């Protein structure tokens, strides 16, 4: 599990945000897209590869799942596929909850940028640094290293 | 030194790549962008801080560590921004080999991708996966995890 990811993807001013979660740890990172098209995805998937060992992408949803872009790139950068059908309910509450708290965020820091983009990166910087007492960004950097030893 | 960064601007078929190197690990994050001002490196810098601890980031150039929207962003995201004067001139060398592989391995994707922005993602993947023997990706997952342990 140190590899599995989940794509969510949310609405806020008319915008689209899509967002990777990290199970294990709730780590995220997350980027302000006009429309989640097969393409937008791809490339926030390759993106997410560069930079974390991706071993499994669990998809948003259908259209997500059945692009033929979308497979490429999880074919370009070794991610296994997979669909995001939630056989724990929990999934369900925990992804929902996360979209709440982050947008709860985004109001938060919304008058300190002109640009939403500026305001989900801060509202990423926020939720991965809060402490619950470790932090996401602590879990996952000691639950990757904990898996490479 | 889990936290030092160094900023890096290099370009290709007239755009600039922005580089983030962690120093101790190699390990990189990148991005196009029509040009280097000081709104796209405070993006940057705000998109990095989120993603990984950042304590300093020494500044590519000058009017990076002047700009007040570069200023603004290191203290929004509690970052201690520094010049980047190679007082160790084995730096200099460093950057200049890491900007010639970079570009080596965008000419050997290039063609499997239509935009800049995709082969230098494509770029960023491989050079964080390379082993030179581990990878830089899996040195820097190390060294903060030292850190927080
Ligand atoms: C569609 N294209 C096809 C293609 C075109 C030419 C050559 C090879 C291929 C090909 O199939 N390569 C394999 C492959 C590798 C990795 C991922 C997917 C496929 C690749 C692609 C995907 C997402 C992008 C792109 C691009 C692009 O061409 O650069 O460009 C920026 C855009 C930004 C986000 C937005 O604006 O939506 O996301
Ligand atoms: C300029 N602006 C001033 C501002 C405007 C309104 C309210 C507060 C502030 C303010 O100073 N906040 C403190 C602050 C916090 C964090 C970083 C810097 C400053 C903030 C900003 C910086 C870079 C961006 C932005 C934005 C934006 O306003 O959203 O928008 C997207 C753009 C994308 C890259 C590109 O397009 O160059 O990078
Ligand atoms: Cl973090
Ligand atoms: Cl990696």
């Amino acid at each position: 599990s140190p590899g599995i990811w989940q794509l969510d993807c949310t609405h806020l001013e008319g915008k689209v945000i899509l967002v990777a979660v990290h199970v294990a740890s709730g780590y995220i990172e997350a980027e302000v897209i006009p429309a989640e098209t097969g393409q937008e995805t791809a490339y926030f998937l390759l993106k997410l590869a560069g930079r974390w060992p991706v071993k499994t992408v669990h998809t948003d949803n259908g259209s997500n799942f059945t692009s033929t872009t979308v497979k490429a790139a999880c074919w370009w950068a070794g991610i296994k596929q997979e669909d995001g059908i939630p056989y724990n309910p929990q999934s369900q509450g925990v992804i929902e909850s996360m979209n709440k708290e982050l947008k709860k965020i985004i109001g938060q820091v919304r008058d300190q940028a002109e640009h939403l983009k500026t305001a989900v990166q801060m509202a990423v910087f926020i939720h991965n640094h809060k402490r619950k007492g470790y932090s996401a960004g602590e879990r996952i950097v000691d639950i990757i290293a904990t898996d490479i030893q």
